[PDB]
């Protein structure tokens, strides 16, 4: 009577549905587990019985959603910079040197960005370096150079700010404040950025989890500033063929969990000039809101990322390949 | 006389170019370093002087190229399976269940693959599991099921082989032998796969470097079998939002270093059904030679990857989105 | 209401238990997995669903109920692994040529990375025997990143090892790389080593599980503790419980070392399993200057043993040239171990 | 030909050295970086190139020659970091309230994860003083993943710490999270802690480098040894050499622990630098059952100290509830440390 045994199992399956549903209604903390385990006469072990009931209690399950989550705001956040609506559906491109070395250097790149009809430029005035003996950046002087270039060539400036006291100072010179990977968990810097009315480009930490990245964005938004652009720039792994491992999957995860725009930095992730174009194409196809890459008039003598930055002729070929890819409406 | 000091530096720069070039010609092992360091009267430290000369000797610099490298064979390797030239420029798609559970299960998926005009199907007869108490696969019986399906629906079969003794046996049932991530460094298995005339789909190890992946492919090709398809399937990292981190940059690196086709497995990398489509689009745009994803008629009851496999209606929507993306000529 | 909810909880336990018993009876009256029967039960359950839960929630609860029943099967030890202290609380002692491993007194395994010749292995064996040690390691089959690097002498390497061991009274630990070589190895080795790269070569694990020979299982390059334990369970589920676990570093971003020695794995494994745990200080660090400190940490954290490489002339070694200690270095290392009072 | 090639090598050294001296004179006769002058020198060099090397190879050689010259600058210590044994061979001893740290006798730092009240910190201080210990840790500023988790009492937390320490005669170690708080902290702490998440907050490091106060620098979540040393150099290059390095585990794929304790970092750091090195066994493992074994490994590998968390009632702690030892657990832990003969 194997069919009769199965019949009874089926009947018990229905009985459990009834008991669970009847109970679920009425129930609408570890006191129950103690009593349940006291009545356990087998065949399961207490740990298993406990695990089953916890799952049943969990089933029984507001406005405690993070400000950066789609659960809080379903509509996409659009951050407009120098007329460009970052996050609207049309990708933006941010090119420029790794470090601001001189007015002439930055102007040369700006001229090449302007000629392509582009509107944004990046440049580091403050450079976080592994060693204190490497070029630390020009500081405030570099921001003044960027402002001059912005005024002359009509480009919106994105530049990294490294300490809370410099946030206020930066407001007069930049269009977007960048918080670098090494400072993604510099919480006081995040809070300072959250207290000003200026867009923030928040880079993912060297080894930050998605949850930590989201938390960091929340530090900023909880202070009042919701103009946050998230930037994937690779994560630290064992792989030596690349400087970092571009985590392309972060884009759709962030686009689904948050309402913030998401960019991809293809230079700092791969650390390889031969991977910029392929990685940019992947970023565009996966629907990133923008791509960032470094360009320098004479990379061989650059004070940072000498091998990773495209020179002007290389930037031209890269751009021409982007236009020919049909991945962009430009 | 600062200009005169610079003039002399410039003159010495030219003198060094002459000495280095004259020497380079004549020189066409650590004996030299000993003599050089003995004559060091400052200002540099021996370690620095040593480092400079090593770089100079290195400059002074065949057919020792790996069989899998473009240095050996510049032309792309094309692997034809059931009429499809994998590696020719047009991407291929490989769908199918994680495990072969029954003929009916596999046939249902095969019917859905055939209806879309596709020609390949994957299915695991041998399943490497973390625990010995999880479903290990049907074994040879599963291969016979796949062969039946291949004959009936006209699809080329890709299936994993887990031990050297099964390679010969597999030849009668599969069109492509798959070597799984956990066996990428099962060297005797690799050698066995290299001794047969059958395409091999080699998956990147859980934490394998690009160099190791290439080395593994070389184990196979050195035995005589050059019909190797490389497959990126994510690497192990600290990130918990995904099962693995899809290393999309591996595709262009492998396409540049080797002449072997390169596929991307979007299911085992992300481990998330909501990331399959976005990741597939990135793979196509970065010019992967193909994409692999899992489909099962009833994923909730699957004996492996229950949450990661698309059901038949979900497969239809995925495919329709791929067709609408304009990333494929299909 | 609480009073009534407590009654419903007891009724659920009785019904879950009764159902579980009935399903176990079906197992006897008869693959262990049956997806068709599971879908059949779900269809009936979901068709009878009248809320408050959605069909998706109901399905998840029941799948958990069904999943739980699998552990009742006598052949399934998922809830109390054979290698776990839940199965056997007492420490497993693995005896090799009279030497107990896992009894509380640490053992030391020294020897060359690769077997290169009789003379080479014999010189190391002599230095081991002089210290009163009883084990020797040596690779006859060498897993290499590139197929053009030295792969080992193979069977001839095992023969050299046996000859040297038989003369110097030492127990041999050597790596076997494929299932077919397990039977042959039985006549040449005292402990079969399964390398890091083969930790998830499941057919090899099963084959090692079918013989009565001590096995030294090395942790995979990036294996989790759970996976390492699972691999050991593949061996033991076949019948062979003579398993020694070996921590040998894990792959990380750090470039100062070859791998990152995960010292914490020792106490985790000694609490969770009853199997002895050793530490390989050569393959973890890949640095001669870290051998002694890491060996002391291993001993202090209560490892059951330490493994390290020694070669008469590391300069000419066909593997790990810079990592292996020469004979004088081995003497200094050992004297420090003796003076540490950790043994 | 070898005879003539050996002559050319000596001529190169003399010319490289003469050139280097001349370029250093230019530095005195005068930013340290000058990309325009570098391009100007390269243009002249490349224009004169007549083979055999291509312009790209020539450029690389010269860039290396120019790069080398940077280390001659008196302010550049890239070739012999101030924190390295190449700079100073002797061990740096950091004294805190009479207690030398780094002299050969290990120190122990216990205390709660977060400062919650006077009573809470005082109870822990009492248990520390009873053991004859002289240091206490406590977080007033708590770096948290989420802004909605307890951020610490701030200044009031530092005040509580000072009050308790002044009464129980203990030296205070507490985390400072932003450059502006460094000056204020001087009146409340004995050792300024820079947390893992701030290891590359360079402006904070520079500010800690400008004061005369011991600094406890924690290794970044995924920092390489090179980066950790570089961070310490940011501090010391400003003038403050009273730096204690703290290994606290690194981020890996392993889920059995919070982080992977990188025990090998201790001997690497003690060889490479002259700075004392401590190990935080609570934040590395994140597990109460691994505290004692990891502490023993740290002591055996010659760490200069060990840090661990103690809280009077971990159940109500606003951070690391499951990781902190209660008072009875602290007693058992300490008795084992004493019995180990490692101290
Ligand atoms: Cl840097
Ligand atoms: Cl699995
Ligand atoms: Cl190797
Ligand atoms: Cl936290
Ligand atoms: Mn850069
Ligand atoms: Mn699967
Ligand atoms: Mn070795
Ligand atoms: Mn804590």
């Amino acid at each position: 009577n194997l069919e009769e045994l199965r019949t009874q199992v089926d009947q018990l399956n229905i009985d459990l549905l009834e008991l669970i549903s009847k109970r679920a209604n009425l129930v609408q903390e570890r006191e129950m587990l103690n009593t349940i385990l006291a009545a356990n006469e087998g065949p399961f072990e207490d740990s298993t019985v406990q695990k089953l009931f916890k799952e049943i209690f969990k089933a029984g399950l507001h406005s405690k959603a993070l400000l950066v989550s789609r659960k809080n705001k379903k509509e996409d956040t659009i951050v407009t910079v120098k007329g460009l609506p970052i996050g609207n559906g049309e990708p933006v491109f941010v090119f420029g040197p790794c470090s601001v070395e001189s007015y002439e250097q930055v102007a040369a790149v700006a001229e090449s960005i302007k000629a392509k009809g582009l509107k944004l430029i990046r440049g580091g005035a403050f450079k976080p370096r592994t060693s204190p003996y490497d070029f630390q950046g020009l500081g405030l002087e570099g921001l003044k150079i960027l402002k001059r270039v912005s005024d002359e060539y009509g480009l919106g400036v994105i530049s990294e700010i490294v300490t809370p006291a410099d946030i206020e100072v930066a407001l007069d010179y930049v269009d977007v404040i960048q918080i670098g990977a090494r400072n993604m968990q510099n919480f006081e810097l995040l809070k300072a950025a959250g207290r000003v009315d200026k867009p923030i480009l928040l880079k993912r930490g060297l080894s930050a989890t998605i949850e930590e990245f989201i938390g960091a964005a929340e530090y900023i938004m909880s202070q009042g500033n919701g103009k946050i652009i998230l930037c994937e720039r690779g994560i630290r792994t064992y792989e030596k063929a690349t400087r970092n491992t571009l985590d392309i999957s972060a884009v759709p995860i962030l686009k689904k969990e948050t309402h913030l725009p998401v960019m991809v930095d293809v230079t700092h992730s791969t650390g390889r000039k031969d991977l910029l174009l392929p990685c940019a194409k992947a970023a565009l196809a996966i629907e990133a809101d923008g791509v960032m890459a470094e360009v320098h008039p004479d990379p061989a003598v650059a004070l940072s990322d000498s091998a990773q930055q495209m020179d002007i002729p290389e930037f031209e070929e890269f751009w021409n390949a982007i236009l020919a890819s049909n991945l962009v409406p430009h």
